[PDB]
């Protein structure tokens, strides 16, 4: 998921 993808995790921490 998004929290499995560093760029996505930093850009949208709301998904984590």
């Amino acid at each position: 998921g998004c929290c499995s993808h560093p760029a996505c995790s930093r850009r949208r921490a709301r998904s984590c």
